[PDB]
């Protein structure tokens, strides 16, 4: 009974049925389920790695590879490099074939439904840009795999620390390689040019840290010291690799968050901020796709 996920949020009044959709409930609970699973734990933690995780990292590694197979054009050019479209096209042809390496045959029919989210998670071919709208789809991608029991509860630490963490390395690579633009006003009032979720699961990691306080993440010296262990700081280091000038100028919203007393409170301030600035923002989220695994119909309870 699987189906090709389709667009359901066409107008601003549509945000209602979204916020009462099964999908919505499914999505956020999934978000918080993983958020809790990562509490106080270093990236170097000993977690369950399952063959499905291995096959996903391999899926992502193919994506990484195609970038190398598709070097940026040498044209003049001034925004996103147009070799991104050549990359994206390779994915559009090959998303199904790829999800197929992770999905058992008795669930063949789900491949098309599942692959859609995959195709929506890497940015925009026309505009060569990327934002939390696409990030969301990669989470929704992963949720679907839980919904069909390809991914397991036992794995929900390796989803963040291994798979999503690799996905982030691949996104950054696309962002450096093809000089991708932030999607819409991600680079105006945004927490970040590109991501959001890693700041959630990142600050969750640092809950109850002995030495490292939210106020410490603006200290670059200290960031270099600790990025290998923590998802939140890796994000920070990436910003400081991409932006001219002083922190408070280029990432003011994060700058103000560093003032927050505890990682616990940051993580509460972000869960909320993620709802408002992203999941409940028409412009960011209207492209979210709705099928059988994450449907639009009213929450059944």
């Amino acid at each position: 009974n699987f189906i090709i996920p389709k667009k359901e949020i066409h107008t601003v009044p549509d945000m209602g049925k979204w916020k009462r959709s099964q999908a919505y409930a499914d999505y956020i609970g999934f978000i918080l389920t993983l958020n809790e699973g990562v509490k106080g734990k270093k990236l170097t933690f000993e977690y369950r790695v399952s063959e499905a995780i291995e096959k996903l990292v391999a899926l992502l590694n193919t994506l990484d590879r195609w970038i190398d197979e598709t070097p940026p054009v040498d044209q003049p050019s001034r925004f996103g490099n147009k070799a991104y479209r050549t990359w994206y096209a390779k994915l559009d042809e090959e998303a199904e074939n790829l999800v197929a390496t992770v999905v058992p045959t008795h669930l063949a029919a789900a491949v098309p439904e599942v692959a859609v989210y995959l195709k929506e998670s890497v940015g925009n071919s026309t505009r060569i840009d990327y934002g939390t709208g696409h990030e969301a789809a990669f989470a929704a991608f992963l949720c679907c795999l839980c919904k069909i029991g390809v991914l397991r509860v036992d794995d929900q630490i390796a989803i963040v620390f291994k798979v999503f963490n690799r996905y982030l390395e691949v996104m950054r690579k696309l962002q450096k390689t093809y000089r991708m633009e932030p999607a819409g006003s991600q680079g105006v009032w945004g927490l970040d040019d590109f991501q959001f979720l890693p700041f959630i699961w990142g600050s969750s990691q640092l809950i109850d840290h002995p030495y490292l306080e939210p106020r410490h993440f603006v200290d670059e010296k200290a960031v270099n010291e600790n990025h290998k262990d923590y998802m939140f700081l890796e994000c920070i280091l990436f910003i400081t690799e991409m932006k001219t000038g002083p922190f408070a100028e280029h990432s003011n919203q994060l700058w103000n968050i560093s003032a927050v007393p505890s990682w616990s409170k940051v993580n509460q301030g972000l869960i909320r901020m993620y709802k408002a600035e992203c999941l409940e923002k028409f412009p960011v989220i209207q492209h979210f796709k709705f099928g059988s695994l994450l449907p639009i119909h009213p929450v059944t309870s």
